[PDB]
């Protein structure tokens, strides 16, 4: 029954029963579950033995082992929680101790025996009958948990920082498909005026940290954007429920994380007096026994709303299928190191003077923030690099390394804390660019810095126009962030987009007279006076085209694939910069019964407004390739044919991918989300070949749009509300300024 599967999940899984196989046979374990007196007898003899070794520290060892058993079952967090027996053996945060106070293995047995007594009486009765009538089934299930435990222990024992911080008795659990629970600030949430969230409680916090009023908000079943929920979306390996190397938690949800040195020392001596609150803070311990961070826990009662599943058979399959995926991503990083060594070998062989353009990564690092991230690098990749190069050797090209660190000149904040945003200088540069490219009216309704979009529309017809301008705006802004991340300087784009817009603008105007001068040539079959005038006119225009800076793109044909496919008078608005008014003109051609349906109106693929959006989208790609081509030629020193080779592999023709969704459904915003997804896959595949150093760095050095979920409550980006059809946001302030991640291997698989 479904109740028996849940009892087995709590008994075998959450109590870490696999640790008993070190000293007891499989038949003896089945005897413990069938007799409560045996459990009480084992505790009595185990307590006496540990008391002799512990000595005067017996009171503290007993207290901390009982507190841990409370968390593993009922989820309660006490004061100064120690997550495993390795930390309890050293009594971190209680007394200064130079080693294990007692036997680590003995303490492990006592902790899991204590938590076995905390289980429900009805729950224990179910396990007793199964252990007697299903002998062959129960033994096989126990053996699976032994295999799951060894893999985690193999990764955890590699580093001492993650050895003292991994959770004991961790087993995955999944929420209900569709629901969402977040913790948000009260004042910031009020101004959004969202109509899908309900406040279900308040966040009290602890007395050691002072902050603004917070609360819990819950969202019932709905439809969410793809690749935003249901997966961990983490680019780092996890052992024991925490990140390998740092010790930060990723298998659960926390309200925040504090890592700054001056602030952490402020919390430390405030909790020495005492702690009070429903949500105490959990510390993170160093290798020497100090404290390096703090975390904000979550009330266990608020997790009941998520309707979590605890099916033992299903969650083991999720556990093993996730360990395999982590192993494959680990092996991929080893092959990249082999390629980096092969390139370094040839250059030195050709000439001994080529070593002047290489930097030792594992050696001394001058940059402090860069150096700290290097130390916490995964230990499995460190040994592989040392195997090929030598003792503390990792040489990479200096020019390729500078590109991978071009993000830090424009971003501020810390990724782990969760407050990494663009610098105010960067925003004032991007904001002025969108106003010039798009219409002035469009800027007022899209990037309003005080009000959301839904608060600025008060007519049923204006909803259709507003929902159409969003799609080109998202594509225009997404490309700017993506090219900024890849090392292109900010000041280059700021001075080149107006230059390229002007060059493109005069192209259609000049092409307009040439596109119909052939009609006059057909009517010029006669006296040479008509021919003489036409011949000079057409040749003069073409000579002007030859001198344009974007000419090489024109000859390739990709720059004029759709320019010559159709000429209309209203399309001059797009080239001028009146996109918002260009949408109104095509909106009035809709039927009266459709225009007045507002957000309920279904737009067909045959209408003129539908094809107007597609024309504008390819007009944004008009400028994207122009900037990239200059970058690969001016500051990269590449041939005019090499640059055009790379451009063709990062853009696709959208006429081959019509929507394939149901009728009677608003699939306008969902179709463009999937189209933009495929183009991101091609970009990631190109970055691997043309920049092996950047791909390896992206999973080592924290950076915005480089790491996925960090354990904090799920946050959206610009690409998320586009697919969901919402309007309670704006692309100019707060949320909505975030861009999707750029990790190459992450995008290929997720």
């Amino acid at each position: 029954t479904d109740t028996e599967w849940s009892a087995m999940h709590t008994g075998l899984g959450k109590t870490d029963l696999a640790v008993l196989r070190e000293t007891m046979s499989m038949a003896e374990i089945r005897d413990l579950l069938s007799s409560s007196k045996k459990v009480k007898d084992e505790i009595s003899t185990l307590e006496k033995e540990i008391q002799n070794q512990a000595g005067r520290n017996w009171n503290l060892v007993q207290k901390k082992s009982k507190q841990l058993a409370q968390y593993m079952i009922m989820g309660e967090v006490g004061n100064n929680l120690l997550r495993n027996a390795h930390a309890i053996s050293r009594l971190l945060g209680e007394r200064i101790t130079n080693g294990p106070v007692a036997d680590v293995a003995a303490i492990d047995k006592l902790i899991t025996l204590y938590s076995l007594e905390l289980m429900n009486k009805s729950d224990r009765d179910l396990l007793s009958e199964l252990a007697q009538s299903e002998v062959e089934g129960m033994e096989f299930s126990i053996a699976y948990m032994v295999g799951q435990r060894t893999e985690e222990m193999r990764k955890a024992k590699g580093d001492n920082r993650t050895l003292l911080n991994h959770f004991k008795g961790y087993i995955p659990v999944e929420n209900q498909q569709g629901v969402n629970l977040i913790i948000a600030d009260d004042k910031e949430f009020a101004k959004l005026n969202s109509q899908s969230f309900t406040r279900i409680g308040t966040y009290q916090g602890s007395t050691g940290f002072r902050t603004g009023s917070k609360g819990y908000y819950f969202s019932p079943v709905a439809a969410r954007a793809p690749y935003s929920q249901g997966i961990l979306q983490n680019v780092r390996n996890t052992a024991g429920g925490v990140d390998i190397g740092t010790g930060f938690t990723l298998g659960t949800m926390v309200a925040g994380r504090i890592t700054d040195k001056p602030t952490v020392e402020r919390i430390t001596k405030a909790l020495a007096k005492g702690e009070r609150g429903r949500e105490p803070l959990m510390p993170i311990y160093n290798s020497k026994g100090q404290v390096v961070a703090y975390e904000q826990s979550v009330d266990p009662n608020m997790l009941k709303h998520l309707n979590q599943d605890n099916h033992f058979a299903k969650m083991v399959g999720v556990w093993r299928g996730r360990q395999v995926e982590e192993a494959k991503a680990q092996r991929f990083n080893d092959i990249l190191i082999e390629q980096l060594h092969a390139m370094y070998e040839k250059d030195i062989k050709d000439s001994s003077a080529n070593k002047s353009q290489y930097v030792n990564l594992l050696g001394k690092i001058d940059d402090p923030v860069l150096a700290d991230a290097i130390n916490l690098m995964n230990i499995e990749t460190r040994h592989k690099a040392e195997e090929l190069f030598g003792k503390d050797e990792l040489w990479v090209r200096r020019d390729m390394l500078n590109d991978a660190l071009g993000y830090r000149a424009a971003s501020i904040g810390d990724v782990w804390t969760g407050n990494s945003r663009w610098s105010p200088s960067t925003l004032d540069t991007v904001k002025k660019m969108f106003l010039g490219a798009f219409g002035n009216k469009a800027y007022h309704v899209v990037m309003n810095a005080e009000n959301t979009i839904q608060n600025l529309v008060k007519d049923a017809k204006t909803v259709i126009v507003v929902k159409a301008v969003v799609v080109p705006a998202v594509n225009f802004l997404a490309n700017i962030y993506q090219m900024i991340g890849r090392g292109v300087p900010v000041k280059d784009i700021a001075v080149n987009i107006p230059r390229k817009t002007s060059e493109i603008n005069q192209y259609i105007k000049s092409r307009l007279r040439q596109i119909d001068a052939e009609a006059e040539l057909r009517a010029a079959e006669g006296n040479p006076n008509l021919v003489r005038k036409l011949k000079t006119e057409i040749q003069s225009i073409t000579d002007s085209h030859r001198r344009m800076s974007i000419w090489p793109l024109i000859e390739a044909g990709e720059f004029s694939s759709i320019a010559d496919a159709g000429i209309s008078r209203d399309d001059l608005l797009v080239a001028e910069g009146k996109i918002h008014e260009y949408m109104e003109k095509l909106a009035n051609k809709l039927p009266e019964k459709v225009r007045n349906a507002g957000r309920y109106a279904l737009i067909a693929k045959d209408t003129a407004l539908f094809q107007g959006i597609q024309k504008t989208v390819e007009y944004s790609d008009f400028i994207a390739k122009a900037i990239i081509y200059d970058d690969l030629v001016k500051r990269k020193k590449k041939s005019s044919s090499e640059a055009l080779g790379q451009v063709t592999e990062e853009f696709i023709n959208y006429d081959r991918l019509p929507g394939r969704f149901r009728g009677y459904m608003e699939s306008m915003g969902l179709m463009w989300f999937y189209n933009f997804k495929i183009r991101s896959i091609k970009v990631a595949m190109s970055m691997i070949r043309n920049n092996p150093v950047h791909s390896l760095i992206a999973t080592v050095v924290p950076a915005p749009t480089m790491f996925g979920n960090v354990g904090l409550p799920i946050q959206d980006n610009m690409l998320t509300m586009l697919a969901e059809g919402r309007l309670d946001y704006s692309l100019g302030f707060g949320q909505g300024l975030r861009a999707p991640t750029l990790n190459p291997w992450f995008n290929l698989t997720h």
